[PDB]
């Protein structure tokens, strides 16, 4: 009619989809290759990273070819059409499970580092990954379980396209119910987990900030109470300061040169405490001055290393949170459009070109994670360089 031949816009959409598919495959194969090759990348966190890269490889290999297919409106048995339409929901759900697992993994690592290695193992991670893939199929293919529009085929459209008996024009919104897409897929299965992830990341950053402040508080307490002892004028004041220092030292103690340093510190505090209890103020103060040598030669090195470890965990959690935020940024437009279609039947449907933009944007998310790893994680970046240099 008055509209341009459909193959022209179709050709642009399909070409862009194929470009995205190539890049999603290439980048995420590289991710999987790096983890396979580099033992420094083989940890539980990165097993979920690989599960996420696998979902993104399958966006390129399967979901994008399926999206290209369903954009034609080809004649199909309705339940086969549903599979074509819904398989991408499986991969998105799997991604959400991987993203949530990564957040939780980093929370356990910062909140209870002493039991992380005993609690979060590779064997348990592989079990969780398998369970999450099964649940992703069940959630994303729930329309194949009967929550579909196949009982109400658009017969006039099927007839105009010459479809056979029992077939429909395979179009996403004709077969997939929008109440499923909004209430079940978006609200329950996407939005709630993303808000949960946000809460987990808030807890991670709050715990890091609290632990860093506790490190500096213990350091300040050590130096303040040293001054208190130096300008004390009786044995009772030295004793009070040393008793608070001994509790802090044990509290900071909670590796061989680390343990020797705290062993020295507590012993030296005990030395001065014994002199103080005998009422020997000058001798107690001189004994407490020895603590400065231990503080410079050991304690300050522990403080710097503890701080450095925490800042690396903050940096790693920020990298993970960026990937979760980019998943939300890339998928929200499509979900929001579905909300308008569903909740505002008096509003004109979002136009075809905008839907395809939103679909392309969702698919582009399967391209971006390898770049975040390359730019933010040195161990990935260096391994990528080795693979590319040695093999391309
Ligand atoms: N909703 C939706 N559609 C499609 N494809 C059909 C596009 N067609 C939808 C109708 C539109 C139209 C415009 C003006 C007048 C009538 C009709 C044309 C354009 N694919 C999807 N994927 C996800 C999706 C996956 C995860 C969350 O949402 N929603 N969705
Ligand atoms: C392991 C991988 C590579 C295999 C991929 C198999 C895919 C391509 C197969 C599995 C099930 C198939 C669908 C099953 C039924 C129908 C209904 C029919 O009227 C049109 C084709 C259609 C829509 C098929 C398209 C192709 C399909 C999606
Ligand atoms: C054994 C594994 C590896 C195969 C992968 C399973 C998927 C891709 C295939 C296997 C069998 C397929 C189904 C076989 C037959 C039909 C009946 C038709 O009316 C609609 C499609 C539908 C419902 C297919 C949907 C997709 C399907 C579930
Ligand atoms: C997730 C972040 C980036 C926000 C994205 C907001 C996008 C998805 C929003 C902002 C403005 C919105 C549009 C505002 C008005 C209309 C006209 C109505 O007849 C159909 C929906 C439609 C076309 C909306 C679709 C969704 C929309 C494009
Ligand atoms: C934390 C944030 C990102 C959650 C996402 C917010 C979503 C659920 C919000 C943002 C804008 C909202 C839409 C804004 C306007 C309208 C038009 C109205 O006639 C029906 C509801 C509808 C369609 C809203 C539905 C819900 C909506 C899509
Ligand atoms: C149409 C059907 C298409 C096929 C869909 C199949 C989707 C299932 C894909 C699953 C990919 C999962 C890969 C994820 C692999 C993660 C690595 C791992 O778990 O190893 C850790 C342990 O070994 C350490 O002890
Ligand atoms: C289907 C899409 C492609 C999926 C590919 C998944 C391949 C994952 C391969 C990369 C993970 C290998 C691994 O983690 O081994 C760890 C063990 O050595 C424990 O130390
Ligand atoms: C490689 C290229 C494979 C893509 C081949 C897909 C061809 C479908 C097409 O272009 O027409 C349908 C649209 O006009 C919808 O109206
Ligand atoms: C593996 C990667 C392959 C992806 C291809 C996606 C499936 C391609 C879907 C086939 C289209 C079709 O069946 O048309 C004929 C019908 O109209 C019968 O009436
Ligand atoms: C291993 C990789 C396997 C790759 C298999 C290739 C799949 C390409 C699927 C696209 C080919 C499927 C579309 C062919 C078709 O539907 O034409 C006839 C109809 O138009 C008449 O109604
Ligand atoms: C955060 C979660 C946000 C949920 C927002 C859902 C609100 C959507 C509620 C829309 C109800 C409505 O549109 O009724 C219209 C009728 O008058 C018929 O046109
Ligand atoms: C967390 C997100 C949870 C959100 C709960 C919001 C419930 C919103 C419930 C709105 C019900 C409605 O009026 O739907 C009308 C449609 O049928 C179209 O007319
Ligand atoms: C926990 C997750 C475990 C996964 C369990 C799945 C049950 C298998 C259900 C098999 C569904 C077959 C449905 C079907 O073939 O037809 C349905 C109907 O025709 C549509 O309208
Ligand atoms: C990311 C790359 C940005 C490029 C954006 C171009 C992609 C899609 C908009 C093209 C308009 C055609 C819509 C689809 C028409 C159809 O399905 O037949
Ligand atoms: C590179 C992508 C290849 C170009 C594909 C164009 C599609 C042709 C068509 O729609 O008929
Ligand atoms: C996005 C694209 C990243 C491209 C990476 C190019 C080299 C990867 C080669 C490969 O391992 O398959
Ligand atoms: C389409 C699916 C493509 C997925 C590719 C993922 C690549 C990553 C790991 C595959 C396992 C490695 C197999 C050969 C190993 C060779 C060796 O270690 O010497
Ligand atoms: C690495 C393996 C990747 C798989 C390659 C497949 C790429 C082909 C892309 C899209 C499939 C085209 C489907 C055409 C729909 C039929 C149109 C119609 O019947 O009207
Ligand atoms: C292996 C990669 C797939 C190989 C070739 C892709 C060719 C797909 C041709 C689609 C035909 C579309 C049509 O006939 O309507
Ligand atoms: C829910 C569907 C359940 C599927 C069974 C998955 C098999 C993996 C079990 C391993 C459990 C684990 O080690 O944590
Ligand atoms: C709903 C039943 C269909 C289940 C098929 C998909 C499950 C794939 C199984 C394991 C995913 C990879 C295991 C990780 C090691
Ligand atoms: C739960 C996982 C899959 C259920 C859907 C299987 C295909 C149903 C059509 C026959
Ligand atoms: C569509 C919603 C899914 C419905 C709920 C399904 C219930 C599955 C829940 C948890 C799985 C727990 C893992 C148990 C592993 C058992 C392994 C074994 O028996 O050998
Ligand atoms: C719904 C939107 C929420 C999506 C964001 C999810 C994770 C990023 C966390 C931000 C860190 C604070
Ligand atoms: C809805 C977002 C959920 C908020 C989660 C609580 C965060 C608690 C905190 O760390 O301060
Ligand atoms: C540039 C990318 C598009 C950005 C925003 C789209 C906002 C409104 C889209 C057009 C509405 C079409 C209509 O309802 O008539
Ligand atoms: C064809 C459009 C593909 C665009 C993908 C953009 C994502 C890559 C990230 C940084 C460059
Ligand atoms: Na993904």
């Amino acid at each position: 009619d008055d509209g341009a031949p459909p193959i022209m816009g179709s050709s642009v959409y399909i070409t862009v989809e194929l470009a995205i598919a190539v890049l999603a495959i290439l980048g995420n194969v590289l991710v999987c290759w790096a983890v396979w090759l580099n033992s420094n990348l083989q940890n539980v966190t990165n097993y979920f990273v690989v599960s996420l890269a696998a979902a993104d490889i399958l966006v390129g290999v399967l979901a994008i070819p399926f999206a290209i297919t369903i954009s034609t409106g080809f004649c199909a048995a309705c339940h086969g059409c549903l599979f074509i339409a819904c398989f991408v929901l499986v991969l998105a759900q799997s991604s959400i499970f991987s993203l949530l697992a990564i957040a939780i993994d980093r929370y356990i690592a910062i909140a209870i580092p002493l039991r992380y290695n005993g609690l979060v193992t590779g064997t348990r991670a592989a079990g969780i990954i398998a369970i999450c893939w099964v649940l992703s199929f069940a959630i994303g293919l729930t329309p194949m379980l009967g929550w579909n529009n196949c009982g109400q085929p658009k017969e006039g459209k099927a007839h105009s396209q010459g479809c056979g008996e029992g077939q429909v024009a395979c179009l996403f919104e004709d077969v997939v119910p929008m109440n499923y897409m909004v209430y079940f897929n978006f609200f329950a299965c996407v939005l709630v987990p993303l808000l949960l992830m946000l809460g987990v990341y808030l807890r991670i950053f709050a715990a890091a900030r609290r632990q860093l402040a506790d490190l500096e508080d213990n350091w300040e307490t050590l130096n303040d109470n040293l001054k208190v002892i130096e300008k004390a004028d009786n044995a009772a004041q030295v004793k009070d300061a040393l008793t608070k220092m001994r509790a802090a030292a044990l509290d900071a103690q909670k590796m061989k040169d680390f343990r020797h340093g705290f062993d020295i510190l507590v012993g030296q505090i005990d030395d001065a405490l014994k002199l103080a209890n005998e009422g020997k103020v000058k001798e107690a103060q001189a004994a407490a001055e020895q603590l400065k040598t231990t503080r410079n030669a050991y304690i300050q090195k522990y403080l710097e290393r503890a701080r450095s470890t925490l800042q690396k965990e903050v940096h790693a959690a920020k990298s993970a949170a960026i990937i979760a935020g980019l998943f939300a940024l890339c998928w929200l437009p499509l979900h929001i459009i579905n909300c308008f279609t569903f909740f505002c039947p008096d509003c004109s449907h979002a136009p075809l070109w905008l839907m395809y933009l939103a679909i392309v944007l969702a698919h582009t998310n399967s391209v971006v994670n390898p770049f975040i790893y390359a730019y933010r994680i040195r161990e990935f970046r260096q391994t990528f360089r080795k693979i590319i240099r040695s093999h391309v």
